């Protein structure tokens, strides 16, 4: 994970009414391994509830973290990189019903991408 961009296709899980419900037209998260930045959005639905937005997260080695917002609440993102895959968790201290674990697989890899941005690959 030394350079390039990977755009992942991701799904979150929340608990609603004593069951696990998934999120989501696709949810992307993009990791830029040049600039060590990450961004994306988990799209919800009526059961999973509000979308999760991730602007300007950070990458260090095979780990990433940052802030997220969902339903007006701010969350703390932590996750890992492992077709390759990604997973993580987002905690919302102001409303813990928004807490979610997510995972995903690579949608598009550009390992020789030399851009600095976290715009999704298509």
């Amino acid at each position: 994970l030394s350079k390039g961009k990977i755009t992942y296709q991701v799904w979150g899980i929340r608990v609603r009414n004593g069951q696990f419900v998934t999120s989501s037209v696709l949810s992307f998260i993009t990791a830029n391994f040049n600039s060590n930045t990450l961004a994306g959005k988990i799209l919800g639905n009526s059961d999973y509830g509000p979308d999760v937005d991730i602007q300007n997260a950070t990458i260090t080695g095979p780990t990433f973290s940052g802030d997220a917002t969902s339903g007006g609440k701010s969350g703390k993102l932590e996750g890992k990189f492992f077709e390759v895959s990604i997973g993580g968790k987002i905690t919302f201290d102001g409303d813990r019903s928004l807490d979610t674990v997510f995972g995903g697989v690579s949608y598009e890899k550009k390992l020789d991408d030399t851009s600095q941005d976290t715009n999704h690959l298509t």
